[PDB]
């Protein structure tokens, strides 16, 4: 047939007078109930696929990855990548990168410094942090983005960064202001009127304003890395991507070496960003709602670990508990509703709509997260959500937060590494507290924009002995 059916659009404001005041996702829900799972919504003058529901996404990039693994188009920041880096590239460019960060991060602390090491470090270099604090009530947004970018600076760089390091806080406030900047009204209106709206200045001035600081700092410490290279003890994912091109300039087709470093390694920051630290965020105005589940937690960790030695990756298997508390978090938090953009590379039937080579395309992952088929009543906390009758974790085919297929989650390894680390290490040593009632603490998301963002709070951590 054609374009899976939706709301009878206008000529250039396709659907967008018809969108519900402010819940965007809210309104996609309002089309799923009207059209079904696989409806079409014209975001201006451009024609957007939804697909909803776990057998949908799945049968799209699962099914027909040879279709569906496209990465679609970001205005905000496209004039910078130019189709640079994991996220951001598509065919050759992305499948050549994709394969070397992977093979990279597979075997990374073979030979230098494990991942968990680096979470280990920096988990107690947090908790001394919090513990400097003498239990004063903070706002840990700061902190919690602190870490997470810690973790990809001691990966790429080789090193992390004090928490009152001014070079570091500078660098960091710069990507948090690029994000709101994106998640911003103009941001969104920027992506549809593009065409005509970039002539004019914007935010999109700006952003790019933003990227290029940054990346002189990653040129500079490239050029650093250069001068004090050994080809045989390589210490981080610089130092190994700079001798993949030297094996690699030996070669005929470097299609890797025509490739831009420094976009490549802000890319990748750019990915990771906003990403765990706003998981964690959440995680612990949670703990606070849910106090029980708090201590029951940490009852495991006493039970698994004790008071004193460090967690460890190891320690998983046996706290399942723990596991699913940290699932149920994930999933309620829904970061990333809508995914990232995908397009369509050839022609192809869906469900007997025909689909085109080109068109955007939004997995919806809050329907896979919020799925009742899978998740009883699924608008509540709860970490039964992912136990049995025995309490032995149960995993499902709905949780899918890290999306699924050739695109899914670069750092999913990663981030579930730094999740179960930090929300352990953390609880092994401080109990939770705030002034408002947990029957008081208010959940809603903020949904400003594309990502759902926890509301502020007041946290205070409390030490044991
Ligand atoms: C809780 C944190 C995270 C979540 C929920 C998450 C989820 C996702 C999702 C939904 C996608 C898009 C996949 C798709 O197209 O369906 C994605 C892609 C990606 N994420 Fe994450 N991510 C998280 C953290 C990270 C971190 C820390 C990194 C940093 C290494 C990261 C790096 C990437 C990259 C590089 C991609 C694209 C790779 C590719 O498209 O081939 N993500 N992630
Ligand atoms: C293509 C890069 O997008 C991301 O990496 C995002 C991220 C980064 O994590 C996604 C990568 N796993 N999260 C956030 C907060 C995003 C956002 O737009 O917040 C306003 C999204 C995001 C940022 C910019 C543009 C689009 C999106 Cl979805
Ligand atoms: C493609 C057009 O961009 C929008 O209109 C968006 C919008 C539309 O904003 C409507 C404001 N009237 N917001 C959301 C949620 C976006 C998003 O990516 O969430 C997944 C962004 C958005 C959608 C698709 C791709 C990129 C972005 Cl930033």
């Amino acid at each position: 047939g054609k374009l899976p059916p939706g709301p009878r659009p206008l000529p250039l404001l396709g659907n967008l007078l018809q969108m519900d005041r402010r819940g965007l996702l809210k309104s996609f829900l309002r089309f799923r109930e009207k059209y079904g799972d696989v409806f079409t919504v014209h975001l201006g003058p451009r024609p957007v696929v939804m697909l909803c529901g776990v057998e949908a996404i799945r049968e799209a990039l699962v099914d027909k990855a040879e279709a569906f693994s496209g990465r679609g188009k970001i205005a905000m920041v496209d004039p910078f990548f130019r189709g640079y880096g994991v996220i951001f590239a598509n065919g050759n460019r992305w499948k050549v990168l994709r394969r070397f960060s992977v093979t990279t991060m597979r075997d990374f602390g073979m030979g230098k410094r494990s991942v968990e090491e680096r979470i280990q470090e920096e988990a107690q270099c947090l908790i001394e942090e919090l513990r400097k604090s003498k239990g004063a009530l903070m706002d840990p947004t700061f902190l919690f983005q602190s870490i997470t970018a810690n973790i990809i600076c001691s990966i790429v760089f080789g090193k992390r960064f004090h928490y009152q390091d001014q070079e570091f806080l500078k660098m960091l406030n710069l990507f948090y202001q690029t994000f709101s900047l994106i998640s911003s009204v103009f941001g969104q209106l920027f992506e549809l009127f593009s065409g005509f709206l970039k002539h004019f200045p914007g935010a999109h001035r700006q952003v790019y304003k933003n990227l290029q600081e940054i990346n002189a700092y990653i040129g500079h410490s490239v050029e650093k890395h250069r001068e004090t290279l050994d080809p045989s003890a390589p210490r981080d994912l610089i130092d190994t991507y700079l001798l993949h091109m030297e094996k690699e300039k030996s070669n005929a087709h470097s299609e890797f070496s025509h490739q831009n470093l420094n976009l490549n390694t802000l890319s990748l920051f750019f990915a990771g960003t906003e990403t765990t630290s706003t998981t964690l965020r959440y995680g612990f105005l949670l703990m606070l709602k849910y106090p029980h589940v708090a201590e029951r937690v940490y009852r495991e960790i006493e039970q698994v670990i004790g008071p004193h030695r460090p967690p460890e990756l190891h320690d998983r298997a046996k706290m399942p508990y723990t596991e699913a508390v940290i699932y149920e978090i994930q999933r309620f938090s829904d970061l990333l509703p809508m995914g990232v953009p995908h397009i369509v590379t050839q022609h192809t039937s869906f469900r007997g709509y025909i689909i085109p080579k080109d068109t955007e395309v939004f997995l919806i992952l809050s329907t896979a997260l919020h799925d009742p088929h899978y998740f009883e009543k699924p608008d509540a906390f709860n970490p039964d959500h992912f136990l049995d009758a025995n309490g032995a974790l149960k995993k499902t085919e709905a949780f899918i937060p890290f999306s699924l297929g050739k695109r899914i989650c670069l750092g999913e390894g990663i981030a579930r590494a730094e999740l179960f680390l930090f929300f352990t290490t953390i609880l092994q040593n401080f109990s939770m507290a705030s002034p408002v009632a947990p029957e008081d603490i208010d959940l809603t998301p903020q949904e400003c924009g594309v990502g759902k963002i926890p509301p502020t709070y007041q946290i205070r951590f409390l030490p044991r002995h």
